[PDB]
């Protein structure tokens, strides 16, 4: 427990300053633990309180329903892009370790997921794929460049060595080699040539196996792959960075005829395949097109979603309805970042609002059956880059290279309030409120049977409340305006 070194840049809250020698780091019975973060500057502060036998009053009461069991959690993490790798590696090795520990160790927030782009995306400094020699249908010339072998792969190793928990890797491609594409370019409107089942589709499926083979030779194995990053982007004329367009029918036939059979016939047949990897407004339509074909469905473990157009997609109509029709196909949130809108400032150092966007999104996803949530770039520079098309965004950790300093933003702690306290295999359970309120809250059970409740207060008003666990007792507490709290207690004791 070293405390946050706070620094303001004139926005609503502070960042925590870390460097080569310093970084901030991390109950009895029947007491509960409370972790709290506030706009005013508290950073995952620990306190404790008594679990009471009785409660009286008419105040807000949140009641656990521990016998209502919902989805099990896969976990939380972020993406190791070329830009994240280049940023982290621009620090001195000691500052690098403190940055990886912040995310991956028990002294930090315990990430257990790392998303890995297959070749280049907009958060790359050059465009490249793994098989750029034209008409190499044999993929004889497939190979990993230094972006992978010298940047991403060694950092992923280091994160695994530091990791508290077992870490799951997830791969997604942005574009194919350009000689496989209708438009011959890495961006713009265009798709695989021909139709699924053919030589182009067969080659593209083999590229995935080649990628898995090459990472396996570097001693990394993958938990999952997605069939394409944002397949709908490549349907859009002028789309400015790497993409590869699929309608839902095209994705259905490609999974059924090429990508599913190819992976199932390889040494990597245990890797899960996620469909969609795109905006949730596309659900449930895309799930119905793909999953009602039993040749496609037998290969699809789950559905990945991105948050960018959520304001158009109420979770009930999209996530909820998809769960209702396809309860056994997990929903997983695979990409989010703030500062993506063209009128937004890319990086707002110390923004409390951006933190709340994360935790509000995460809670809403958990309440609609989503099993994990993945941030985008692990780290960026103060401009939100590098990025070859200047599509700068925000990141929970901002690296200041000329100073060998990095900043942990409020997004980092809002994330930590879930990732740290909700390990893989945790299970969400029911939670009901006694009256209308401005809190977002979710309850889960840890694998050992203990309880975890996360409470975000979306309003400026302090809200006193009680949490009832039936046959354990009552936790009397207060939720300050804008704050985020995580409550942990042993019930089974
Ligand atoms: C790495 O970050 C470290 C944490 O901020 C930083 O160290 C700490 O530096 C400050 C400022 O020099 C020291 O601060 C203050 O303490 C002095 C001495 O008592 C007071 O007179 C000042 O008013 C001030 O509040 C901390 O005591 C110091 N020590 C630690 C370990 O926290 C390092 O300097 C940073 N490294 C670089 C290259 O900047
Ligand atoms: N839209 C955005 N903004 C940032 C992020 C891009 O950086 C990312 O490449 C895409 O998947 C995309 O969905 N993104
Ligand atoms: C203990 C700290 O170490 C580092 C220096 O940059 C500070 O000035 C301080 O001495
Ligand atoms: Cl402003």
């Amino acid at each position: 427990a070293r405390p946050c070194i706070p620094k303001s840049f004139g926005y609503s809250s502070v960042v925590c300053v870390c460097n080569a020698t310093y970084c901030d780091s991390f109950p009895a019975l029947g007491t509960f633990s409370r972790y709290e973060s506030t706009r005013s500057g508290r950073r995952m502060e620990l306190s404790m309180g008594p679990i009471q036998a009785n409660h009286t009053g008419t105040g807000l009461l949140l009641t656990l329903q521990p016998e209502q069991k919902f989805q099990k959690v896969k976990g939380f993490g972020g993406a190791m892009t070329d830009a994240a790798a280049l940023n982290i590696l621009a620090l001195s090795p000691p500052a690098q370790n403190l940055l990886l520990k912040s995310y991956f160790s028990e002294e930090g927030i315990g990430y257990n997921i790392i998303r890995v782009p297959m070749a280049s995306c907009d958060f790359s400094i050059r465009t490249y794929t793994y098989a750029d020699t034209p008409d190499d249908f044999q993929l004889h010339n497939f190979s990993l460049p230094e972006e992978d072998t010298k940047l991403k792969i060694p950092l992923i190793h280091r994160a695994l060595q530091l990791a508290q928990r077992p870490v799951s890797l997830l791969a997604s491609p942005w574009t194919s080699p350009t000689w496989l594409k209708t438009n011959g370019a890495v961006n713009g409107k265009g798709s695989l040539k021909g139709q699924p089942g053919d030589i182009y589709h067969q080659t593209w499926a083999r590229y995935f196996v080649k990628f898995l083979d090459a990472y396996a030779e570097h001693k990394l194995q993958f938990w999952a792959v997605t069939a394409e990053n944002e397949p709908s982007a490549g349907l859009l004329s002028g789309y400015p960075f790497q993409c590869l367009g699929f309608t839902p029918e095209h994705q259905r036939d490609f999974i059924a005829r090429d990508l599913g059979p190819t992976l199932a016939n390889s040494t990597h047949h245990n890797v899960r395949l996620l469909m969609l990897d795109d905006q949730r407004l596309l659900l449930p339509h895309w799930a119905k097109v793909v999953l009602t074909d039993p040749e496609a469905a037998k290969y699809v473990h789950g559905i990945a979603v991105h948050w960018y157009l959520d304001f158009l997609a109420p979770a009930k109509a999209t996530l909820g309805e998809t769960h209702r029709l396809f309860p056994n196909t997990m929903l997983f949130a695979s990409e989010a970042c703030v500062g993506s809108k063209f009128w937004e400032q890319s990086v707002r150092l110390g923004s409390w609002d951006r933190g709340m966007q994360y935790s509000h999104s995460i809670i809403t996803n958990l309440l609609y059956h989503v099993v994990g949530w993945t941030d985008w770039n692990l780290a960026l520079n103060p401009e939100g880059g590098p990025n070859w098309v200047r599509n700068f965004v925000d990141s929970p950790i901002i690296v200041d290279i000329t100073k060998d300093t990095f900043y942990k933003q409020p997004m980092f702690y809002h994330l930590g309030h879930f990732s740290k306290f909700i390990p893989e295999g945790s299970q969400r359970v029911g939670l009901v409120a006694s009256q209308k309120n401005d809190l977002d809250a979710v309850a889960l059970m840890h694998p050992d049977g203990s309880a975890v409740v996360v409470v975000l207060n979306r309003s400026s008003k302090d809200v006193p409340l009680t949490i009832k666990d039936p046959a354990v007792g009552f936790l009397e507490t207060i939720s300050p305006g804008y704050s985020i709290h995580t409550y942990l207690w042993h019930r089974q004791l």
